[PDB]
């Protein structure tokens, strides 16, 4: 009960920041979590050990892949700590403790490739899971460790909290399928805008959840430009993999995941920031006025690219 973790002096006070970087000592990423759990939760959301458990076991079942992996999952999960930290009063007990474990989980076993690329390879996972693919089987493995004996890091709620925030956990993973993003952020566009946006009203909630998904999973566009830069390496090392993979079907991949057309990636990251991220934290910072830093991150390196192109460099 009384066993607070404690991190260094940079990271106690840089992990309250939105642009935090996890750093690259693996050993310390479960301490990371458990840190901001307890902070954004408290010491009693979760059995310790059964906690420990369950974080070590979400690290097996990541893969090593360039950027899907673990490091990912904690990174994602940094952002909502950040988010919900800047937002204390917003969240109700069950949201802050399904969120960050929705946030660890919502990449789990992943391959490295997009659910277009297993629909055309006709992938198992394409039979059971239409749409959302992916993100359907991300849920299912977070259900199957929670399930596994002394990992039920939700054992001590009532059946209907129980599945209250298994169905918080569920929406949340689901919501990261960023082609249902573009129709969710609209909505909550109309909302804002003509006022009816109410935060009692359920179905608002679990929009604005899926924006802060979205928003956390995108991350990598809101740090420091020399991380943002170096990240985006891993990105396009596994959508170069995915465009060989594309090739070896007999299909020509979409020039994003060509690794002849390298030149382009400049170009097909302003797209992103001005089609997808800069949207998303523009209507993020409206409904969440205090992640601001998001927004203004992600401006700054939407100029560095813009810099990229004009050889400046
Ligand atoms: C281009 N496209 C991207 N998305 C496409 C699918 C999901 C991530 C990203 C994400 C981060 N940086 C990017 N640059
Ligand atoms: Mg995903
Ligand atoms: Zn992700």
């Amino acid at each position: 009960g009384l066993m607070q973790f404690t991190l260094p002096v940079r990271l106690c006070k840089e992990i309250e920041l939105f642009h935090f970087d996890i750093g690259p000592f693996e050993n310390m990423w479960p301490g990371i979590f458990v840190y901001m759990v307890h902070r954004s939760c408290g010491t009693s959301c979760f059995e310790l050990e059964k906690l420990c458990r369950f974080i070590m076991s979400v690290k097996k079942n990541y893969r090593r892949v360039p950027y899907h992996n673990w490091k990912h999952a904690v990174t994602v999960a940094h952002c909502m700590y950040a988010i919900l930290q800047n937002n204390h009063t917003l969240f109700t007990d069950l949201e802050r403790k399904g969120l960050l474990i929705a946030c660890l989980c919502h990449d789990l076993d992943h391959r490295g490739f997009s659910n277009s690329y297993l629909q055309k390879f006709d992938h198992p996972l394409a039979a059971l899971y239409s749409t959302s693919t992916m993100e359907q089987h991300h849920f299912s493995q977070t259900v199957s460790i929670l399930q596994l004996e002394g990992h039920n890091i939700f054992s001590t709620l009532s059946s209907s909290e129980y599945e209250q925030v298994l169905e918080i956990i569920r929406k949340a993973i689901i919501a990261t399928d960023l082609a249902l993003y573009f129709g969710n952020r609209k909505q909550l566009e109309e909302m804002y805008q003509t006022g009816s946006l109410n935060l009692n009203n359920q179905s608002h909630r679990d929009r604005v959840i899926g924006l802060m998904m979205t928003a956390c999973d995108l991350c990598s566009v809101t740090k420091l430009w020399p991380v943002t830069k170096l990240t985006a390496n891993d990105i396009y090392a596994e959508f170069w993999a995915e465009g060989d993979e594309m090739k070896k079907l007999g299909i020509q991949p979409i020039p994003m995941m060509d690794r002849d057309k390298k030149d382009e990636v400049p170009q097909g990251q302003l797209g992103f920031y001005n089609a997808v991220a800069i949207p998303c934290y523009t209507t993020l910072t409206q409904i969440l006025p205090p992640t601001e830093p998001l927004l203004k991150a992600c401006r700054d390196n939407l100029s560095q690219w813009e810099k990229v192109i004009r050889g400046e460099e």
